[PDB]
This record gives C-alpha cells, structure tokens and sequence, in this order.
C-alpha cells in the first residue's frame, strides 16, 4: 500500500495553510514523526500547528 | 491577486516529491528565492531539488 | 474568470480544512463574497473560519 | 477515520466543479450520506450533482 | 492573470475526472488547444468531455 | 474501496510536473500497470518519466 505517501501529500498542504509566514521545516527527522501520528489518526488544527516554525 | 498563496501552495507539493527522502524546509523568508524564481518562470525539477534539505 | 474560478477550487479546500466537523456552505452567494475577500489578498484563519457552519 | 477524511477532500473537489456556479451544502448532516455512499464505491459525476444546490 | 503552467495541472485533473477509464489520445496540437482555450475562459465539463477518447 | 481512484489522481499530479511539456500519452493496458506498480508501493520520479511522451 502506499497510505502514509498518499497521506503525507495532504499534510504538506495543510501544513503551508496552517503554519503562514512562520512557515515549516518537513525534514527527515519529525516529519517521519507528523505522519506516524496524523496519517493513523486525524490531527486537529492544534495539534498541526505543533509542527510549525 | 493571491498570486504567492497559489503559487506557493503547487510549490509544497512539487517539493514533497522531488525533496523524498530529504524533505525541505519552507520558511516564508526561504521560500522568497523559490517564488520569485518559480512563480515567474517554469522551473525544471533540477531547479526545485536545489531548495530540498 | 479564470483565476477567480482557481482561487475557488482551492478556497474550498482550505474550508474543508479550517471548517472541521462543522462544514460549511458554498452557496452561490457565500462564494461570491468569500471569493472577493479571499482572492483579492489573503485571508487569516479567522477570516476563514468565519464562513464556516 | 483518516481515510474518510483523506476522501472527502478529493469530494469536495468534485463537487466544486460539477456544481458550478450552483454551489453545494458540506456541513457536517449535509455531507455525511455523501461520504457514506461516495467513500466506499467510486461515484460517477451524474450521481454527484445529486448534492448541488 | 493566469499562470498557464498552474492552470494546466487542475485541467490535467479535471480530464481525469471526466474521461476516467475512457481516456483520451495525445497530440502537442490538442494539448496545447485546451489549455489556450481553457486557461483563458471557464471550460465546463462537457466542453471538456470533447477531449476524452 | 475508492483507495486506487484516489491514488490513481495524485499519479496523473505528478506525471504532469514530471513531463512538463511533453506531456504523456494514455493506453488500457499503462494506466493499468501505473496503477497496479505506483498505488502497492512508492515509484520514483525516474520511473514515472517513462510515460511522457
Ligand atoms: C489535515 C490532515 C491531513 C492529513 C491527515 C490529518 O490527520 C490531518
Ligand atoms: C508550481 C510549480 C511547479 C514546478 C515548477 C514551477 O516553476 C512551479
Ligand atoms: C486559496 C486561499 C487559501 C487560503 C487563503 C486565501 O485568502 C485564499
Ligand atoms: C470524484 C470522487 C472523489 C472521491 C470519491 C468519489 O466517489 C468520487
Ligand atoms: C488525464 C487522464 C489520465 C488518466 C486517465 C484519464 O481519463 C485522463
Ligand atoms: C475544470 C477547469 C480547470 C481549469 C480551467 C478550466 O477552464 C476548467
Ligand atoms: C492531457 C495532458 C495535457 C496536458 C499535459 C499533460 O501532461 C497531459
Ligand atoms: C509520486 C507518486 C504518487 C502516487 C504514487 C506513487 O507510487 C508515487
Ligand atoms: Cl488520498
Ligand atoms: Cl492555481
Ligand atoms: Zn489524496
Ligand atoms: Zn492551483
């Protein structure tokens, strides 16, 4: 299956709406971690922004 | 116009996939020399991996 | 014109985004209002949550 | 739940351009008999405009 | 103003949308005839089921 | 399931950033194979190239 790829793609997005001029880094290290969380169950707005810069 | 916003928001996609593995970092104060370059002009995707992490 | 009907297709999506649970309407008189704050310059998260239901 | 919440977002694409300048409900009682008769068989666009206003 | 190369890719997705498993069949001259003619004004989607094969 | 539907247009996404202005072409039996390969595990970039034209 290809879930968490197909899933990472909507998070991206959600991350650049959600995070605005402070902006956010999606690199190797706690993005392999934004998706083990929210592509296995949905995060809300609060917990997305947690990611941002 | 919302020119950046739209621009910017086909950007983060384009750069999820080609960045893969090294992921990238997409700070509004970084993410300055790719709009202004790609929101003009077609970058290739050898262009688009040199913003990748 | 076209670039209002782009600027809309991805309007939506951020409501379906901000509007959680909730949802929202995309009336043909919301939309015509949503589009000419939203795409004449940006709108915050809470400019957007406003149309929300 | 991610899974539906994956899907709606490519519904709400849909909709968007097969009601055009009708428009459609999404809110949460209004878009839920779509997610479950469009999330789990593929709809064609002649049963989506069924939801367009 | 539309960007031509960011319009094309929601057109690329409608045709999906419209022509699904019929497809459609390549040529450089209607590529770039339904994005002339598309880009610059709403298509709707019978319009566009003229291209699928 | 609507899983293949949902993976099969973020393919057509990115064969229309990977090929540009080539564009691609369509038979039965590649939008089958891309489908049967690209939704059961991740295909590269370089292998997507394949089907521009
Ligand atoms: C907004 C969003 C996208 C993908 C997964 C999530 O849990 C939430
Ligand atoms: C949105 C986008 C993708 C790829 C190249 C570009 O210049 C712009
Ligand atoms: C498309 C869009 C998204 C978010 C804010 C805007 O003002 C316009
Ligand atoms: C077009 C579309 C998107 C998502 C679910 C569906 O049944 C159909
Ligand atoms: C653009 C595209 C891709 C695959 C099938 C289609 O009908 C249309
Ligand atoms: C469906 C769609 C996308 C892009 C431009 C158009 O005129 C129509
Ligand atoms: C049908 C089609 C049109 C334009 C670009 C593509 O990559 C494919
Ligand atoms: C880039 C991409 C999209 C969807 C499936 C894949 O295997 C690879
Ligand atoms: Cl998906
Ligand atoms: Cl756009
Ligand atoms: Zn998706
Ligand atoms: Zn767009």
């Amino acid at each position: 299956f290809v879930n968490q790829h197909l899933c990472g793609s909507h998070l991206v997005e959600a991350l650049y709406l959600v995070c605005g001029e402070r902006g956010f880094f999606y690199t190797d290290k706690a993005a392999k971690g934004i998706v083990e969380q929210c592509c296995t169950s949905i995060c809300s707005l609060y917990q997305l922004e947690n990611y941002c810069n």
